[PDB]
């Protein structure tokens, strides 16, 4: 543990959608001699119930990027950004938040072997999409929610887990000291609060939507509101691989005083 005051500095988290655009991407923007992005979301493996058993379902792009994980993930690693692999909801009835408790370990498990088995950082959540109480799940919450946060928490206690703020994350606020950041889930406007009881210092307010982007003044001058309000974070959902640092030089100057430069590199996703 920390003896001093330690305070964090504000943390990028930008969502990598991997069926369309290389992570090595996030790696392409530089901000005072360091990665610009501090997370990268792998968005997204998923969750599926497959009979009474919770699985953890790796779509083929994602699965391409965890087995060529030294071509796709290290690179970034190797310059300090912390990847993440995110997790969604896939229409099958069973999510976060209504297993039980066989399937909350069997699903918690799964996920931590995953994070050692690729080498990841950590996970993301976005409950999202599980269609609650199709095929005979329970339709609504129990309670499994928070319960899969502490046991993840309990099986890589120094891996990061972050919270895109949809779905039932209102139950989360008793296990938030397990949970790094939380991220607004509305993009390109802030919203001045938080979910689940998280301090400004663990949440992002505002989300810088890269494909369809605001201007780089707007990202300016939201982004330094963030900054002396006090907030920990800041979002970005939907990286592609254009260049665009000029948004990003905007956040730079408005919540840290300084400038991004892109490096040239443009990744395809040859696969
Ligand atoms: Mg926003």
């Amino acid at each position: 543990e920390v003896v001093t005051r330690s305070a964090t500095g504000i943390k990028n988290i930008v969502y990598i959608e991997v069926n369309d655009i290389n992570p090595l991407n996030a790696g392409s923007y530089i901000m005072d001699d360091a990665p610009f992005f501090d997370y990268v979301i792998l968005f997204a493996a998923n969750i599926r119930g497959v009979g009474s058993d919770a699985t953890l379902y790796n779509n083929p792009n994602v699965q391409y990027i965890l087995d060529h994980k030294d071509t796709l993930i290290k690179p970034l690693q190797d310059k300090g950004i912390k990847v993440l692999l995110g997790l969604l909801g896939d229409h099958t009835g069973l999510g976060f938040a209504n297993m039980n408790s066989a399937q909350t370990e069997q699903f918690a498990t799964a996920v931590a072997n995953a994070v050692s088995q690729y080498g990841l950082d950590g996970v993301d959540f976005d409950d999202e999409w599980a269609e609650y109480g199709r095929n005979g799940y329970p339709s609504g919450s129990t309670g499994s929610f928070s319960n899969l946060i502490t046991a993840l928490h309990n099986k890589m206690p120094g891996k990061t887990i972050t919270v895109f703020n949809y779905g039932y994350t209102s139950e989360l606020t008793g296990v938030n000291s397990y949970i790094d950041y939380g991220i607004y889930a509305f993009f390109n406007s802030p919203s001045w609060s938080t979910g689940f009881g998280m301090p400004n210092s663990k949440f992002a307010p505002y989300t810088i939507n890269l494909n369809s982007a605001p201007s780089a003044a707007s990202a300016q001058l939201y982004s330094g509101q963030v900054a002396s309000k006090g907030y920990g974070a800041i979002g970005y959902y939907d990286l592609r691989a254009n260049n665009i640092v000029s948004v990003l030089n905007g956040v730079a100057k408005g919540a840290f005083k300084s400038t991004c430069t892109y490096d040239g590199n443009s990744y395809p996703k040859n696969y």
